[PDB]
């Protein structure tokens, strides 16, 4: 059992770029999200299912900003802070930080104990941020990751 | 609870170097490693827990070789292969791999779900190679981490 997930780079000014996928499978230890991504700028990059399944833009401050359309992390208990991908009482789509090598590629899969079904994941949205998360709303929000630098919508 | 282990950078010639150190404590999910290192080479690395608590050099072939006396992936279960952190039939000591950033640090914790008491680990060695970890043993064996990069004995 899998979900095939299509990654796109954002960029509402000069296009959309494609960058490959992220896999989702069951294991018995939670769902395992496996990247085969190219194109990406290298380094440890936030990844969160946020809530909506969109990745398209939305104006801000009269700028139209990549990703808001997904709207904030995927939260359906309510816990209503950023935390680690074991922490029970953080945002259940708090998922653990992707490596995107030196050479823009991601290969390497990580897993998400709190989520054990793929159904549960449908109709919701996998962002990869352009900063990291240190999986606390200290010292910045949403572990800062800021800027939104890559979605797929999982359906 | 935790157990913090004292992790160097292995060079049998030039000195063993200070790099910090890998903290180990318990959650609902599993045993999490939370890194505290520097001056480690920049990449993703194979991580894993090895039998022996030892991290001294060991001759091969003429040549005075940096970790052999950890001896090879901790596999208590006899499970001879290696594999996935989430996969019941691979070796127990097999951890998701460690990103070291950019500059050389590595901050970013990972859980291995099976393994769920910190008493368990105590009396065996945690492995840095110097390259990655697929988690299979094909086409390059244990992974394709290769040489040892840096080591600590948990007590
Ligand atoms: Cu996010
Ligand atoms: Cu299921
Ligand atoms: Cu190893
Ligand atoms: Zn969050
Ligand atoms: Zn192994």
């Amino acid at each position: 059992a899998s979900i095939e997930v299509k990654v796109q780079q954002l960029d509402p000014v000069n296009g959309n770029k494609d960058v490959g996928t992220v896999t989702i499978t069951e294991s018995n230890y939670g769902l395992v999200f496996t990247p085969d991504l190219q194109g990406l700028s290298a380094g440890l990059h936030g990844f969160h299912i946020h809530e909506n399944p969109s990745c398209e833009p939305k104006e801000k401050e009269g700028k139209l900003t990549a990703g808001l359309g997904a709207g904030g992390h995927w939260d359906p208990k309510g816990a209503k802070q950023h935390g680690y991908p074991w922490q029970d009482d953080a945002h259940l789509g708090d998922l653990p930080a992707l490596t995107v090598l030196h050479d823009g590629t991601a290969t390497n899969p990580v897993l998400a104990p709190r989520l054990k079904h793929l159904d549960d994941v449908r109709g919701h949205s996998i962002m990869i941020h352009t900063g990291g998360d240190n999986h606390s709303d200290h010292p910045a929000p949403l572990g800062g990751g800021g800027p939104r630098m890559a979605c797929g919508v999982i359906k």
